[PDB]
């Protein structure tokens, strides 16, 4: 029964209990998605993708002491787990375009985005953060290659903070 529960709650993500976080996302994601969806996002399609990402945004904003087995085994290993979902649904040399971002976001977040807090996530709130995360999923689907391009490892740097 060792292997049994192997099986089930290792995946590609290291260190990820793929049991535990299909557990903890909210029902609105789990009613939506098996476990295999977890450890596969090629099979997933782009709408399921992005819901997947807003669940693990909520669970991140939503996390559970830092010392307790559930973060461990789940929550510090969720900006890992976005940044493969986020690559699979969108290079060492390219870089981030913080001011083509910054007017990509004033439609949405244009009342209190600041150049400072997309170069500083750590210096917004928990409640901008997760605004911001979830406005990142929304619009994902020029740019392409100042923005969207290293996007997976930035948006890992914006949820960071969301966990602590």
């Amino acid at each position: 029964d060792v292997q049994r529960t192997i099986e089930v709650s290792v995946g590609p993500i290291v260190g990820l209990d793929y049991t535990l976080l299909y557990d903890t996302l909210p029902e609105t994601v789990s009613d939506n998605i098996t476990l295999p969806d977890l450890k596969d996002p090629e099979r997933v399609t782009e709408d399921t993708k992005k819901l997947i990402l807003k669940g693990c945004v909520y669970i991140a904003y939503h996390h559970p002491l830092e010392t307790d087995t559930l973060f461990i085994k789940v929550h510090k290993h969720i900006p890992e787990f976005c940044h493969s979902f986020l690559s699979h649904l969108l290079d060492d040399n390219a870089l981030i375009d913080i001011g083509l971002f910054f007017n990509m976001l004033q439609p949405s977040l244009g009342g209190w985005i600041t150049k400072n807090f997309l170069r500083h996530p750590n210096r917004m709130s928990k409640d901008q953060i997760k605004m911001l995360l979830d406005q990142i999923i929304k619009m994902a689907k020029e740019e392409y290659e100042k923005v969207w391009k290293k996007m997976p490892t930035y948006f890992e740097s914006i949820i960071q903070p969301l966990l602590h």
